[PDB]
C-alpha cells in the first residue's frame, strides 16, 4: 500500500486517493510576509492538565501516542476554533537528516521534524464521524529544530526500542504532553486535509511560530524505528513527510 518509498510515495497517492490533487491538500509553505494578521483571531487554549495517555504504537507511517478521548479530558478550544476538540493522539515527522522532516514549511525553510496533536470536534460524536467533516479536526502542529534537548520528548524516546516496527504498542500512561509545547502559542492557521492517506480535506491546521528545541540524539533515535512489520526487510522510517501542496485558494491568517 501507500508510503514515502520511491514507488508508493507522495507523487503516487492520487491514484487511489484522487482527493490528492484536491482544493485544501496538506501541508502548504507558510509565507510570512503574504500571512494575514487577523486581530479577531482568539488566543488558543490547550486544556491538556487532565490527559489521559494509553499506548504508543508504531503503526508503519509512524509513531503515535493515544489518549482517552472517551471523555472531554484533553482538549483545544478558541483561536479559529468553534467548539471544544478533543485529543485523541499525537505523532510525529521526521526526515533523514536535520534538514529536513517538517511537512509544513516557513518561507520555504524545512525543520528537522514536525509534532502533530490531532484533535476532533465532539459535536461529530467520534472521530470516524469527524473526519468527514470541512471542520472535524483541529491539529496542532509544532515544529522541532535540533539545538538543546526537550526534557518532555525524552520518555517518548526511550521507549522507542519497544515499538521498533510495524504494529508492536507499548503501554504509555501518565504521558504529559504540555512538555512538548513552545513557550509561545502564536500561530498561523488555514483549512486543509490530513497529510497522508485518505487526505480527507476535514483539518483546520494551527501550526505554531515558536519551534520547540529537541536534539540531536533525540531525533537520531526517532530515525532507528521501522516501516517494516517484524521479520521482514529493515527499512528505516526516515523522511515520512509530504511535501508542500499548492495553497490555491487559500488564505493562511496569523494570530500574531
Ligand atoms: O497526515 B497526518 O500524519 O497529519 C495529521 C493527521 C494525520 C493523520 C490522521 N489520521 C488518523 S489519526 N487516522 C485516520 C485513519 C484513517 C482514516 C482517517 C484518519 C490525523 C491527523
Ligand atoms: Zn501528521
Amino acid at each position: 500500500h501507500w508510503g514515502y518509498g520511491k514507488h508508493n510515495g507522495p507523487e503516487h497517492w492520487h491514484k487511489d486517493f484522487p482527493i490528492a490533487k484536491g482544493e485544501r491538500q496538506s501541508p502548504v509553505d507558510i509565507d510570512t510576509h503574504t500571512a494575514k494578521y487577523d486581530p479577531s483571531l482568539k488566543p488558543l487554549s490547550v486544556s491538556y492538565d487532565q490527559a489521559t495517555s494509553l499506548r504508543i504504537l508504531n503503526n508503519g507511517h509512524a509513531f503515535n501516542v493515544e489518549f482517552d478521548d472517551s471523555q472531554d479530558k484533553a482538549v483545544l478550544k478558541g483561536g479559529p476554533l468553534d467548539g471544544t476538540y478533543r485529543l485523541i493522539q499525537f505523532h510525529f515527522h521526521w526526515g533523514s537528516l536535520d534538514g529536513q522532516g517538517s511537512e509544513h514549511t516557513v518561507d520555504k525553510k524545512k525543520y528537522a521534524a514536525e509534532l502533530h496533536l490531532v484533535h476532533w470536534n465532539t459535536k461529530y460524536g467520534d472521530f470516524g464521524k469527524a473526519v468527514q467533516q470541512p471542520d472535524g479536526l483541529a491539529v496542532l502542529g509544532i515544529f522541532l529544530k535540533v539545538g538543546s534537548a526537550k526534557p518532555g520528548l525524552q520518555k517518548v524516546v526511550d521507549v522507542l526500542d519497544s515499538i521498533k516496527t510495524k504494529g508492536k504498542s507499548a503501554d504509555f500512561t501518565n504521558f504529559d504532553p504540555r512538555g512538548l509545547l513552545p513557550e509561545s502559542l502564536d500561530y498561523w492557521t488555514y483549512p486543509g486535509s490530513l497529510t497522508t492517506p485518505p487526505l480527507l480535506e476535514c483539518v483546520t491546521w494551527i501550526v505554531l511560530k515558536e519551534p520547540i528545541s529537541v536534539s540531536s540524539e533525540q531525533v537520531l533515535k526517532f530515525r532507528k524505528l521501522n516501516f517494516n512489520g517484524e521479520g521482514e526487510p529493515e527499512e528505516l522510517m526516515v523522511d515520512n513527510w509530504r511535501p508542500a501542496q499548492p495553497l490555491k485558494n487559500r488564505q493562511i491568517k496569523a494570530s500574531f
